[PDB]
């Protein structure tokens, strides 16, 4: 058995979603990301509540790819005031670090059995970037991206 995750209580995690595989290399390459405004806003404001005292953790997926693709880590808070167009579309304001977990191709058939009371009780899987993850549901997905072979 694994209990790691049990007693856990301080834990937040976001859904990522990308329309483009290169911000995604880019990610992992710089450890670096940005999201839209609302989701900046979003993100910052759960890794500056947490305070240090739990991660802030990212289930990264592509746009129609089938697949989550790994997790990461959020490493600071948002600066909204830095270089453009350093993604695939200059749509992007700002850049947060974050720290790469698992790099690994995950199935959404894996995971779509797992749904969010959040969000209309729909799959995890047919969630929008920045979707929260409530925590009990989060362990769940990480458990078997982990185990995921
Ligand atoms: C660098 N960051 C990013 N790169 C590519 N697509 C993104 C992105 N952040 C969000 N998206 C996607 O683009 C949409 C906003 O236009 C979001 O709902 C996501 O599906």
């Amino acid at each position: 058995e694994n209990l790691y995750f049990q007693h856990m209580k301080h834990g937040r995690v976001f859904i990522i979603k990308s329309y483009s595989e290169d911000d995604i290399h880019r990610s992992i390459k710089y450890n670096i990301w940005c999201s839209t405004e609302h989701g900046n806003k979003r993100l910052d404001a759960a890794y500056r509540s947490m305070n240090g005292k739990g991660p802030v953790y990212l289930l990264f997926s592509v746009n129609g790819s089938g697949h989550f693709c790994g997790v990461a880590e959020m490493k600071s808070a948002v600066d909204y005031n830095t270089c453009a167009g350093v993604w695939s579309q200059d749509k992007w304001k700002g850049r947060f670090d974050v720290r790469w977990i698992f790099v690994k191709d995950v199935p959404n058939s894996q995971l779509r059995h797992i749904r969010l009371e959040n969000n209309e009780n729909k799959p995890v899987t047919n969630s929008r970037d920045t979707q929260e993850v409530p925590l009990e549901k989060a362990k769940q997905v990480l458990k078997i991206i982990a185990s995921y072979k």
